[PDB]
């Protein structure tokens, strides 16, 4: 990715990245994300699948201390 300008509603898009990296060269959940997800009833394994609905959500469960944004 690419950090610099404010892009538009740009809040759970960027950390989706985070959460899911690309190092394998394929983008794919982890055992951890899932366990999590499952509990919100999202039977998706490839981010793909996921939608903005969905991301935002898997992020939102998600709050870190350094980003603390208040809606």
């Amino acid at each position: 990715g690419s950090s610099g300008s404010s892009g538009s509603t740009q809040t759970d898009k960027a950390l989706y990245n985070r959460l899911v990296p690309l190092v394998n060269g394929v983008r794919e959940f982890s055992e951890i994300q899932l366990s999590r997800l499952k509990k919100l009833g999202i039977h998706k394994t490839d981010p793909s699948t996921l939608t903005e609905e969905e991301v935002r959500k898997f992020a939102r469960l998600n709050i870190d201390p350094a980003t603390i944004t208040w809606q």
